[PDB]
Formats: C-alpha cells, structure tokens, sequence
C-alpha cells in the first residue's frame, strides 16, 4: 500500500505478477518474502545491494524476509543477463563461498526482532539430496520446453548457445519457490530484472502443484552516460573490506555523478522522500558543495561497513 | 563382414553410425553390444522381437550381448515413436514389470556360453542413486539444447508439446550407453528403427568424455497393405502365454500376407538364405499350399513358447 507506493517512489519496482493482489496481501499480512544470491565470487557486490536493501525495507514496514543462498543452483550457474555459458566451479569453491555469503548477508537483516525475524537459507539443503529421477518427474512433468524457450533468460541464447545445464537452471529455482512456499509460508519471490523468467517459472510450479503468490523484481541500476553500473576502473566494488576498503567504497559513492546521485540516494538509502527532496533543491542550487554525494557516501558505506569504518574513510580522505 | 551382410540381406540394417568401422571391429573381436528395453507394460510384444532376434544372431556370430531393462528410464518415458506425451506410471507398478521382462529376455540368449555369456541388466541400479546437481553437469554440460532440439523424437513434438521430463530422456538413455561402454567394453548399442537419436546421443556422450563406439538401428517391420505391423482386431500380440496363447500366437503367424511371408521369415526366423529362398520359389508355385505360412509359425512359436507349446497350438488348430 504505502510500502509498495514508496518503492515505486523509489524506482525499485521494475514488474509486479499482479500488483493489486499483492498490495491487498502487504496490508492485509505478515508476509514471508525471500531473495535468492549465487556463490558465483567469494563476496557479494554492490551488484547485489539493491535486491539486499529492498529485504529489509520489507522487514521495517514488519514482513519476514529469508535469504536464500544458492549452494545447490550456485553448481549449476543462472544464464539470466549473462550473454556467454559460464564455468562450473567444483562443489569446494562452491561451499566455501556460501560460507561467506552468508556472513554478509546476515550484516543487513534483523535476527532479533520478534515476529519478524529473518532466516538465511541454503538451497543444497534440499537440492543436494534429491535424486534425478524424481526431479525429472516432479518438477519436470508440470514444464513444456515451449514454456521454457521462451524464457527470456533462454531466448537470448540458443544460437548462441546453451548447454542443457543451464537450460534447466530454471526449474532449480523454480523449484527453490515452491519448498519455501510449502515449508515457510512465502508468498512473494523478489530479485533483480533479470530474474522475472526463474521467478514466473516458480509461479507455474506452485500454480501447477497447488491451484497466491507474487513476483517483484527490482530494476537495472542505470547511469545517466549509459554505462554499466558498478563498472569501475579498479574492477568491482565489492561488499567485502579486504578487497574492497572502506576508503574506496566511500569515494566510488562519493564520486557519483550529479545526474546520477539522486536516483541512488532513492535507491540504497534509508532518507524520507523530504530529505531525499530538499537534497535535489541542495543540488539545484549548490551543486559544487557536493552535498548530495556526501549524504549517499556516509550512508552507504555506514550500511555497509559501519560508522567506525565511514569514520577512518572521511578522515583518510 | 559376413554377419554383417547377412544382416543387410535379411533387410534387418536401417542405419549404421559407420559400417566400414563396425564390419572391421566385428569381424577382428568379441563385441560387446547391448539393446534397451522399457517397462510400459508387463509383458514384451512382437513388436521387441526383431531387436531381440538380432541380438541372437550378434551371439551366434560370437558377440556379447547385454539385453538392458529400462527400471530407470520406464520412470520417465521415451518421446521417441510416440506421437503424444505419455502418462508417468508408479515406481511399484515399473519396478513389478521390470522384473517379468527380465524373465522374457532371458529366453532369447544364451548364460552358459563361456566367452560371450549374455548379461542382463537394470539402469535403475546407476540412475537410482544419481544425484540431480551430478546428472545437470556430468551429463548436462555435454549437450547444447539445440542439439537436442533437432532429435527426431523431439521435433516431432514441440508444437504438438513436450514435458522437459521426455526432452531429457535421452539423456539418461545417453548415460546408460556411457556406463556399460565403461563397466562392459560396450562398443556397439542397437535398436529399433526410432532410437537413432538416442543412440547417437550416447555416442555423442562418449566421445565428449572420452574422445570408438558405433549404432545399428533396425527398421520398422512393413506391411504391404500399409498398415501397422503387429496391429491385429484382437490388440497386441504379446509374448506372455497368459495374456496371447501359443494357438493365437501360432495363427497370427500363419495369416501372414503372401506379400509379407518372406519378409518375415528373413526377419524373424534362423533359416538360411537357401531355406528362405526355396520358400519363396515355392511360395511363387503353390501358394495355396501355405509352406512359408506354416514355416514362419512352426520357427517363431517355438522360439518364442518352444515345441510342446507348437504341438498344442497344431493340434489345437
Ligand atoms: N537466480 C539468482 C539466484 C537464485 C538462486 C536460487 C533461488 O531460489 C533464487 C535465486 C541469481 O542468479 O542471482
Ligand atoms: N529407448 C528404448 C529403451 C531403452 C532404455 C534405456 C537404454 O539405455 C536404451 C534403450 C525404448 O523406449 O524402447
């Protein structure tokens, strides 16, 4: 209601399954959302923030959200937004990386609160044990690979090529939504624009097996000079201290371009529509001060890494 | 060489993956050579007779044959032939079925040889236990969905409509070649006109793991009239005593169209070219005699019920 008006304010509503439906349901319950995030690196990125921070503005406005991490679908690999196959890492690299995940994962969401404390989960859970057989049958039966072709995700790629691996990624997910619908009560699935195929796809599973969910996904963070966002000359920003310091986090934030700072302070901060407001007139007026870039600067990295680190990275600079 | 031409003049080659290759190894060592079958009911029909015969006569040349009951794959179910989707039988009705079969094949071969014994053999002991993460990518990342695609059986299908559970079939069929290509020497797999797809497909299994191996197919058996061979008012013919009685098996033999007699003979029987072609001389000058006719089903009820069960059906006629 005012949740979802505000994220739409926001710019952080790319597609709804079904907008009224879900809107009745946010005002109505308590409701279990989860977000899915693949060991594809030994940290998540600044990539992954959006999809992050939207978690947890679900649980401020009271809904429980779970973080999945992707230990069973991070061994098989999502071709979503990816133009190129990818390498499969071995099932060590795999769970190390998950390990880590979690841990930064857990920094975002509240675990104390009571009602609506979030859960971290790791999809080999119940991916790891299922036998082929039964996945083929199971999931499988209630999926036509006409529904599947279509996909955007698949659609991009069978002339450029496609291995059957990551042809079925789809269903792993899929299937993913219907466990956490069945054992946690989720009714909402949210993620990235890319997402929209793996996320519809769990829709079709639950309908299927079922005959009450939703699906939102969050919007490609753009640049006003077209240029990929996050794509720095020092490689990606990472959430990780050790490869990215607190220091560089600070100045890639800090370093946002006026036609771009206001979309982000929108985006991944925690400021009213008023600050955020005054701050677009501050950077009308003023646009030397730099006020704006400060403001996402300080509250990003605090986010991120915390005052003590915000506070060594203002005075290194 | 000569087993291999004897095939062809019988007319019992459809397609080979590469003769000269097959007719060399042949003719320079004992073959292991295998041929699948699936539980889609709980008896054989005349419809698995010429694969098996054709096994038959690969161990009578000398070769190893490994018949193959589909426990695994009877689960899923094959696209190949099959103009519409199929329902998913039980694990409890396959896994009683699997086991009847087993009992019909083994009346074909020979266990007491001593160099090229038959083997019997269930895939559900390999695919039972396979884990989904282990089949995506050990399997999986050997196939592009394009490849896939263009599978007769599955463009055959794809407006008509396909579960991904039948697209993935030859997977499975192309592991069960990888195994016994690896655990038995299998360097050859034969099967009815249908299977060349999944034949190539563990073909194309093998040499991506291991850069050997060839595919025979049989053809279809024809009727003059054009209609379906095996297709009588009475339903299927089967192989089972109890369900299709030596005398009813006898007469479907013995109404063989003069226009199909010597096909058949050549097909299914062990008569040589000489027998067979005396048959056809005297088939030209007193067809009202029926000698091919009662030669036919004196030589297959017999192979199939053996001599006491003919003398009934004879007696009986
Ligand atoms: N598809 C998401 C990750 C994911 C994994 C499992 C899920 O159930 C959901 C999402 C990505 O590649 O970023
Ligand atoms: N495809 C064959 C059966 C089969 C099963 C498993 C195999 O490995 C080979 C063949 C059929 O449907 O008749």
């Amino acid at each position: 209601m005012d949740l979802l008006a505000e994220l739409q304010w926001r710019g952080l509503v790319n597609q709804t399954t079904d907008e009224d439906g879900l809107r009745k349901l946010l005002n109505e319950e308590r409701v279990t959302l989860y977000c899915g995030f693949d060991p594809t690196a030994d940290s998540l990125h600044i990539g992954h923030l959006a999809a992050i921070l939207t978690m947890r503005r679900f649980q401020q406005a009271g809904h429980r959200p779970i973080a999945l991490v992707g230990g069973a679908t991070g061994l098989i690999g999502d071709p979503s937004g990816k133009k190129s196959e990818r390498t499969l890492n071995a099932k060590e690299t795999v769970e190390a990386w998950s390990a880590r995940i979690k841990e930064q994962l857990g920094r975002f969401l509240d675990f104390e609160a009571d009602g609506n404390p979030a859960k971290i989960k790791n999809n080999y859970d119940w991916i790891g044990p299922l036998d082929v057989i039964t996945f083929l049958r199971d999931v499988g039966k209630h999926f036509s690979v006409n529904y599947m072709m279509a996909k955007e995700s698949v659609q991009s790629r069978i002339e450029t090529g496609i291995s059957f691996t990551e042809f079925s990624y789809m269903m792993l997910q899929a299937y993913d939504f219907l466990r956490l619908y069945e054992t946690e009560g989720c009714r909402l699935q949210i993620g990235g624009s890319d997402q929209w195929g793996n996320i519809t796809a769990g829709l079709e599973l639950i309908r299927k097996t079922k005959g009450r969910a939703f699906g939102l996904t969050i919007p490609l963070v753009t640049k006003a000079d077209g240029t990929k966002f996050g794509k720095t000359e020092s490689g990606t920003i990472w959430l990780d201290k050790e490869k990215t310091s607190p220091y560089e986090f600070y100045q890639f934030w800090i370093n946002t371009d006026d036609r771009d700072v206001i979309r982000y302070l929108k985006y991944f901060t925690f400021l009213s529509k008023e600050e955020i407001e005054a701050l677009e007139q501050e950077l009308r007026e003023a646009p030397e001060k730099r006020a704006a870039q400060k403001t996402l600067a300080e509250e990003v990295t605090k986010l991120v890494h915390g005052e003590e680190a915000l506070r060594q990275a203002i005075r290194i600079s």
